[PDB]
């Protein structure tokens, strides 16, 4: 029970930019649904990462995140609702792209408590042999 | 006194990504020296930014950072493990750990750490920083 | 049940309807009836609420998440100010006072300041924007 | 005192663009403490929801004029303005206001508020008849 | 479920005394959670200032009714130094210190104190409470 | 010192309009600390519930005169939603929310909210305040 | 549970000795929760100052009768240095330090302290407690 | 600085009115730090219960005379609801709530509260305070 | 229950040796909670300063008997540096440090230190404790 | 620099009274920081239990002398309910509650309370303090 | 489930120091699996150690760590930026950041970080860990 | 006003081990005296480090520490007394050595307050062309 | 219960080596709660400084025998033993004791104490006449 | 000045000298006279003190650091136990109670438990080990 929502606003993006947004949406769907095959198809095997689970280190490879796919609750236990706020997409020539957005996640905590979480995400995509892959992402949370 | 040091340890970088590292070094130099002219020369005027000064929002433009070049009142900035991924011919992405050694109220030494991602785009033959993302992890 | 408090007087016939429409809206919220809610709310509604964490959200899905989760409550509208905007605009602002039961068997009262902006689209009034605040 | 709008890379229609410009002039009169321009842009019977009102709804200019008369480097930034038009005489603009300033010490601090302003075209001119300021925790 | 009124020394006038009686009946309907007597003693458009209203002024019975619908035997209220000021033939203003005794979660005796001002209006020969103000000092 | 009153809606009767005006003059006399005007508007044996009384009920004018003589510049009192209920011909009861904008120890503006209930009694053709009740939430 | 007086030095007169014995019987009815014995020794219009009154002065038997109808074992109350001043034949005033030893929630022995001042009035040949004042030092 | 009494309702007898006036003169000598006027109104062997005694009962004038020789402007003491009970011709007992308004370290106005119980004895035609008890509620 | 005594150095006179022995028997009667032995060793009008008295000075046996009847297995009392000073022929004063090893609520051993001063008076040829003073640092 | 002793009611025997006097002189030498009078009233091999000794027993004058060498006008001590028990012809044991009043860093009046037990021995016809025990409750 | 991952990013190691990394991986595996036989095979019996379990003291021998192999009651250990400096023919020194992903009381995920230095000595043709130094920096 | 003291105990070390101890002493003397030339002579220009000033990162090169030589108070202001506790030296063939010890430092704080600091140090030495150099050190502090 | 000594890579003289072995036997009797071996290795008039004594100096075996009689996986490690001999009948051994154990939960905890034991050769056998246990903060 | 407290009795002539030597040692400490201190203390003295942070230190330099830094104090020795060890050993243990003035003008008292071990080296007694503890 999870669905990903984007809201660009009145602004209409480039068709290319629109595809980067759609791909990012698919990736987030892989993460919330914990489908590691779909995640792996969209992400480069040598992706560098900056996330709070890294404790200020930079991590490389898929295994660090495959830990979260193979573990953590399945997804049946609870329901989630992620939302992408103001996605800014900057194309970098023909083979690069950089999408940065605010991620707002609605869910249920330990009890039947509804809570909202905000994180700031930067994802860099590289067009490798006609296929866009996520080569680096950087996820922070405000204090 | 403001100096900037990179630490590539044993790995070897290509000339392109070595230049991305060099440009990032100059950028952070203009930051620590509060030289906004050089900073403006290295940064695209429509630059997006994620930083703790923005309170979890994404800001655009130069005025938001030019505020800090003004108004604000001996440090060593160190770039740790610069990962530079080239993106075709007009893209580049360098992520690193920014370690800052400095002085407190007294002659007291303290170190701060932030994780930075900077995205460079080659616009009309020159490299410009079009987006950066600065984080500080659970202190 | 919901209680309105105009204090004194009767509003004009146009803004009285805005008050009643707000009553039906809050009724759909408290009763968790999403059909009436979707009928009263524009599909591209912008929103400022504490559940949005200082962000502005748009669409119904963000709010429909709250309809699909979770008996006796008493909401009360304090000093409604309705300002009409031509023939196709209306802006109602009021203080929402809610009475309910928390985790234990103890009664609690919550206060929030709500500002709803209604638009008359093709003869029917729809809420296109609302702004919910909570004082500290 | 400099004010910057951030539409994203979008262009609004000619009608709502003026709502954006007028809002910038309003925030300008607020930051510069110029009550004359403020009074020209605001209806005298303006209802208001702001943290200075302590969860109450205030009306009139006197409550706000109290703030123009006290105290003499700031940078306000308008994040994601949404303008929904209401016929020919109504407009509703909502945005996130991001303020950079200097506090008691010489330290830069940033504050974020959410603002929703409702404008009414009264006799060919636009006046701000309602506004709602919230602050996230 | 017994309410004690403490006139201190000396005796007031009879008309003030009846206002005191009606206030007692009101608080009895409150501690006994008897909404019928409460509705008999209270005007349907009563204004109220109480800590449950969060610095707002509430009107009507539903705001207090809600409280009567939800709760359940052991209470004791005491009216401290009631001042009753008559207002012509149709007005009355009684103000007093309310002292309530009860039992919380665990079996320990606790006492709460509030300051109350109740305003009675003589409508059609009967007295009704048209406004009350409940405060608590820190 | 400015005392502003706002009724959300409706016109009061003439009598209760006067009750509102008399309350306004009273609050003015408090802010200006003119004890002669205050005493003219208030009964010499007025009972009172206010935070300065520490949950006690005080009577008389001296308890309040103490504040008139020792306090001893610019403040803004706003009166929100006055509910006036007349009691026959010789009684009246007005209850309202009071907002106070002022400057504290700093150069920073602060707002204070209190809920007030005043009871007026007409004696010999003159309305006097005989009891008031001020609480803060 | 039993109560113990501590006269320390010197011997009191035959009048004040009875005041101390009656105070002992009173506190005995308090610790044993026997309201009958308490009502025989207390005037029905008794004023009271106690921490359970929150700095107010309550009147009547019911304010204290609420406490008799709550909780059931072993306690030890001691009257430290009773000072009895007689006022003619119909007045008496005894002030003392009440020291209580008991068990709380856990299994521990403790010693609470309160200062009590009781005023006795001889009404129709019997001594009655018309006012008591309970204090606690910080 | 001046002291104000609040009799509220009713009129006291001619005897107890003098007890209240003498209490006013006493607290006046306290707030003005005039030990001469204080010594004229207080018996030299006065017992005392006050928070400055830490729950003990002190005797003599010097224990309080220490406070007269310390600190120098504007204060306001009010006697709330004085209850005076006469004991023949040579005894009197007044209990009241003392409410003090003053300025602390910073420039702020405040209202401290203490409960006072004073016992007056007529010794050779003059009334003297032989025992006072100062309490503070928490 | 074991009561151990240790003098760092020196031999006491015969009298003060007996004073030490009587104190030992007293502490034994407290630990074993044998009130008959305690009463035999203590004056019926004994004054006392102990933490159980809350800074007051208590007199008599009942105050202490309360603890004999309600407490109601293995503890180790060690008496450190007894200073005995005889006062003529009918007085004596012994002061010492008392260590107590025991088991509290847990299965963990805890040690308690208290400083005690006992005053013995010989009445009719029998030594009785007439005053003791127990403090804890 | 004045010490007040409070015998409460009634009068003790003369021999106990002199022990009280000598205790007063001792504490005067303490508050006045007069080491000569202190040395005249105290045996050179005095044992002591005081909070300054940290749960240890100290002996001799140097431990208290040290205190007399270092410090400087405003103090007031009061001896509460002195119990004096004579021990034959050469022993005496006085125990009491000491109540001290003074001024700390800022100009605020403060009161401290300690429990003291002093043991006097009649050595060569004069009384000397051979052991004292200073305690403070929490 | 216990796995161990190294992250050499772009740099290239020699076969010797690559084997030092491999041996360290096996060592940490025997730690997370609490397999003391393998651990003893990789560790010299007179090994010195600095670790927070030692409270600022330096311990020697195996019994101090064998205590933790006993008595103690799904994790991913990751070796970050392994710097391996060879010391002639019989010495080696590998220092790295040890990042540990694991589960709390609930199915709650948490990450811990420690900095480790391990010194290897070639004794009779086999490599043994003769000294290690484990630190945890200002959490 | 600073001097470095070693105390091996009754145990006598190897002559080689003794030299490693002496070299370590010289290095610490360079640090306390803030003589960067003497420090640089004993330390390898590509030394890796683990110290609390690195915030859980590993640092390489001299500049990170030359920051502390060129800044910080000179050394004239106060007096220091460092002490090396139980130095354990393990030789690694002919070209490696590993010395680990407890560092106890006595000094004066902000006021005239004497304070003691303990840190645990591991220093690795490499014999490069007949000259021992410090190639890695690891300094921790107990909690 | 296993005990490990850590001389560093040194060998003591034959006389002090026995002091080390005997100390190991003493700590063995302590960890195993075997009072018989303890009493054979310890002089009956042993003075003692330990945190269980609350800064006081205790003497005898009873104070320590109290601890052998209460409670039934531990690892003690002796760090840097210094043995200074005193003629033919005295010896002073001081060391750092490092203890690994399990607390209330199933969590491993480590404690560190500093111990100084003074042995005396009494009639050809070595007895521990004094010990001093400290704990750093 | 320093005060000894044998409580009662006189020690034997051999251990009395150990007590006096301890007095001279503490005198050199309080007066910060390092010459007498070095004369009374063996150059290879082991030490357990709170200034060593749970470590055992050896030598005079660690203590000489404290002689070269920083009027009226009163130290007192409580219940000294002196146990002789043959002809060339002695072990004295005692409670040290120190009276002094802190930062302000207020008197403070500190307590520590000291255990000194003396050795007769070539006819003269030297302190070869001492162990200073502080109770919490």
């Amino acid at each position: 029970p999870h669905t990903i929502i984007e809201e660009d606003t009145e602004s209409t993006k480039t068709q290319r930019e629109q595809e980067i947004i759609r791909l990012t949406q698919q990736l987030i769907t892989s993460i919330t649904a914990k489908d590691f095959d779909s995640y792996s198809k969209l992400v480069d095997p040598k992706i560098t990462a900056f996330e709070p689970e890294a404790l200020g280190n930079q991590v490389e490879g898929l295994e660090f995140h495959k830990f979260y796919f193979d573990n953590l609750p399945n997804k049946r236990n609870t329901t989630v609702n992620t939302t992408i706020l103001a996605p800014h997409v900057q194309m970098l020539g023909e083979e690069g792209a950089c999408i940065s957005y605010v991620r707002l996640t609605q869910g249920i905590g330990p009890d039947g408590l509804p809570r909202t979480t905000q994180s700031e995400e930067t994802r860099v995509w590289q067009k490798k042999k006609g296929v866009w892959l996520n080569v680096h992402f950087h996820r922070s949370v405000s204090r």
